[PDB]
């Protein structure tokens, strides 16, 4: 129903989200906007259409694979425990839920309803130990809008934007190509987004790895001389050179480090020493650090 | 291929599950035999089998949702990383495995062949920080056994036995039917398992909730008097009353808490002090406490 087979949920509330109780309190199982990061492994739900209602949907937790559905007869809070759907509207273990959109058109802010109860789910406080717990209210809207959620593809997270873009590094300049030394290199030492040679483009392949193709230059990156990644590499979808793939290790939405196939260690803003090579990339450290940090620029 | 659709792997070596190694460091993506409980939310992995091939069969991450394929085409690390699976044996990031059961007939005990390298994965350590990664490191069959894994299916932890239980409190002692006061309680302070009044037998149901019935007596658990836990219910099944209704917290293979619906806190072995009512169930912690903790032993 225009919703993500695989969702994450965010509360406008407190901005934290949607992840399921673990610890071993009375509250196990509930379902509580408290993941500060959308990778928090607790906070994956995979969505499933109606098999009669077109428009209704059942919502499983990844990690129990069990679907959402009330607590008991006698509950308003939606625990993530059910072993199979029931669509019978009428039973109170019914599974259906109703994305409803806030602002028209757009699909990443839902209510989700609650078929059987017709009660709309809060991020819902009730006291001391029921903090921030998923509960199907009432048939009323929110007046402070805690029943208000951002939609969030889960794959998403894992795909980057092909177009120009450039990578910020964390000591405020853009990556462009510069001849040093005779090496065409990589450095974070330009100011504005514009500058031509700051242009590059991500091609992801389906196994994971990512090759990235200068603009400037039309050659890809390609771990060479002294680690230096330079821009000489030909097409390593066809060549299969480890040197010139790499794989990411994902921090959030645009900010990541990748880890460079042939070395097997993190490309980062790097300083040699030797004259000229200032800020520019070397796959240095085995570990991701500050300087291995990128941010994903789209032009 | 007989391999249970969501599972979790078991290294006969040292006795870890296998998990995602989610830190950033130059191992992230990769897969580790690190996980102390199955209930690691990095630790289970969903089985697909081959579109064209009978008996082959492509693995995914629960977590990220991505295939187990090689790192690179110079690796034989495996990496959950895998955008789709890839049935050409000729490619290096072929996504296909072949599950070979170490006993025949015997589905748990296993031996994954990575089917384009025609080498079997095993629990492999190469120093320093390559410590219990999986690794397709040849065809040759390991002396120490690091190749051979126990595949648990992932819904087996959340069943329980068909037909007699009975319950081991933390005081050592099996918990049977017993009046008080005319009041039928139950009572951790049997020695017999081959005593009838220690036999019951669990249901649960599609919504996840449990009731359990004593033999015995013929007749459910359910919250009453003082909190207690008497055996005077009618099927909660046709009642649906949420005092004879409880949930489960798992800790491990038949290591329970039972939160009953009606207070919502968990059953524990319980002396109130009122003379009689020694050692008996009782509704009586809101949050998981040592004797909160169940064990069920199968009749
Ligand atoms: C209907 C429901 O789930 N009520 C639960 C809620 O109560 C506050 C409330 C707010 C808005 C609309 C209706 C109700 O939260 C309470 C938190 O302690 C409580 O869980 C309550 O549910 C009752 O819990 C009792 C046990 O503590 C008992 O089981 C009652 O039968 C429940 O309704
Ligand atoms: C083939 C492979 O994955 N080799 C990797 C392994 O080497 C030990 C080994 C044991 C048994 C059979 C073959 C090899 O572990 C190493 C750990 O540091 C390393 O990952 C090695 O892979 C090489 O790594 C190199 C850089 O680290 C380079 O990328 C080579 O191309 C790899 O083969």
């Amino acid at each position: 129903a225009g919703l993500p087979v695989i969702m994450c949920l965010k509360s406008n509330n407190h901005q934290k989200y949607l992840r399921y109780q673990s610890d071993n309190i009375q509250q196990y199982g509930l379902l509580q906007f408290s993941a500060d990061k959308i990778l928090d492994p607790l906070a994956q739900f995979e969505v499933e259409p109606s098999k009669t209602y077109d428009g209704l949907v059942h919502i499983k937790s990844r990690y129990t694979n069990k679907y959402l559905v009330r607590w008991s007869p006698n509950h308003y809070w939606i625990t993530a425990s059910a072993n199979e759907p029931d669509e019978n509207k009428s039973n109170w273990a019914c599974t259906l839920f109703k994305p409803l959109y806030v602002e028209e058109g757009n699909m990443k802010k839902v209510r989700l309803l609650h078929v059987q109860l017709g009660h709309y789910t809060q991020n819902y406080t009730v006291g001391g130990s029921f903090v921030s717990y998923l509960f199907a209210e009432s048939s009323q809207i929110d007046t402070g809008s805690k029943d208000v959620f951002h939609v969030i593809d889960w794959k998403s997270i894992f795909q980057f934007p092909k177009g120009y873009v450039t990578f910020k590094g964390n000591n405020g300049k853009y990556l462009g190509v510069i001849t040093i030394n005779q090496l065409p290199c990589l450095q974070f030492g330009y100011d504005n987004l514009n500058d031509p040679k700051v242009a590059h483009q991500m091609f992801v392949t389906s196994n994971g790895t990512i090759c990235i193709k200068s603009n400037y230059m039309n050659k890809f990156w390609r771990l060479s001389t002294d680690d230096w990644i330079l821009v000489d590499g030909n097409d390593p979808r066809e060549t299969n050179e480890a040197a010139a793939l790499f794989r990411s290790d994902v921090h959030d939405f645009n900010v990541i480090s990748l880890l460079n196939m042939q070395k097997t260690w993190f490309i980062k803003r790097f300083t040699s020493g030797k004259p000229g090579f200032i800020n520019c990339m070397n796959a240095a450290t085995q570990n991701v650090d500050e300087t291995a940090i990128l941010e994903i620029i789209e032009l």
